[PDB]
Order: C-alpha cells, then structure tokens, then sequence
C-alpha cells in the first residue's frame, strides 16, 4: 500500500505543439498498477492542452478550479467536483480561462501510457 | 463526453456491520466505461469500512478530509490530497477518526464490479 502526498511528486512542465503551462505528476504509474493509471494535472492561467484524441478513455475528476473543456464543436466550462468521462478517439483538450490554477486528476488504461 | 457534477448523482449509504456511516456514489460505472470504474465515498464522522480484501486493486484519491486507513497490522492517516494505491490481495479498510465528512474516490479495475 502506497499512501502518498499527490504535492510531493516531482512534476514534470509540459512544453509542446499542444500544450504550454501545464505540470503533470505521475501518481500510479505503470511500474505500480495492473490495469490503469493516475495522474494529477495543473494548468496555470492561460494553460493548455489542445485538442487530440487517442483509442483509449479519460476518466477525470475536476479538483481545482474551473476546467475548461475543449470539445469537436464546442467547449465546457465546468468546476471542481465535477466528473470528466471521454471516450475512446472522441476529440478533446482542456483551457484554463482564469487567473488561478487549476487541477484535475486524469486516469487512463494502461494501454493508454502515462 | 459526461461531464457531470458528482454531487448530483443518487447516493447509496451503507448501514450494515462492516459497512457503515458510508454514502457511495457510482460516477463511471460498468455501462459507462470499457476497463475501470470511479465511485465517490463519503464517510460521515465515526464511519467505517472494516478491513477486507479482494482480487482487485484499489486506486484511491482523497478529496476532502482526514481518512484513517486500516492496513494488516497497523493503521495511518491522510489528508485530502493524498492518493492511496491498494495492492491486489492486500487488507484494508477505512475509518473516519473526525468531526467532519470526509470524501475519496475510489476506482477498480471492472472486474471488480462497481
Ligand atoms: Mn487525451
Ligand atoms: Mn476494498
């Protein structure tokens, strides 16, 4: 049994096409689970992952903040204490439209990585 | 996409022996989601889930309190930001040791039900 801090977990900053003031810690990762991962999300003010999709589901929870969810045709913003499910190759990414961060926990099949 | 405020969906409290003081709510369940499900547990002051075990993982996150987990041969406390991994197999249970409600998620492979 691990019982851990998700704040102690060195972050990575994640620099890329698609995202730009986003941290991303590995809580689970593939070394520890069998079936799925977690990780947890901060996306500074103006952060963002822009949109993708991939064969595997999202399971989310909204712990911080208000989440902005990027859509195929639209977007949500919605807050803390909400629950994100995406499907296998549906379209999404996320924005942070306010002036503080915002978390989420992202979980992902195996399959998915990490 | 859901995208659902967790609040909101039907809880079931649990008063039996080893189950008690316990409210669950099921937000990705096994219509829902191809690998794993999330539910959401609240635990009034004084609840429990006593010790057990089962052929499934726990992926944990604890989301508003203080939680005492009950492990084999001791017991440890965490807080709200806080993730537990719980090994296949391995004994654990849970108690609230406050004043206050506390709130995790909790998520297992679907083979383990719901
Ligand atoms: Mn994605
Ligand atoms: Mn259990």
């Amino acid at each position: 049994m691990i019982l851990k801090r998700a704040y102690d977990v060195t972050p990575q900053k994640i620099s890329t096409d698609k995202v730009r003031g986003v941290r991303k810690r590995v809580l689970i990762g593939l070394k520890d689970a069998p079936n799925f991962v977690m990780r947890l999300f901060t996306v500074e003010p103006g952060g963002l992952i822009d949109r993708h999709s991939h064969p595997w589901e999202h399971e989310i929870f909204v712990l911080k903040g208000k989440l902005t969810v990027l859509k195929e045709q639209g977007e949500e913003t919605v807050e803390e204490g909400f629950y994100i499910f995406v499907e296998p190759n549906e379209i999404h990414g996320f924005r942070n439209d306010t002036d503080s961060e915002v978390e989420f926990l992202c979980l992902i099949p195996k399959e998915g990585g990490e």
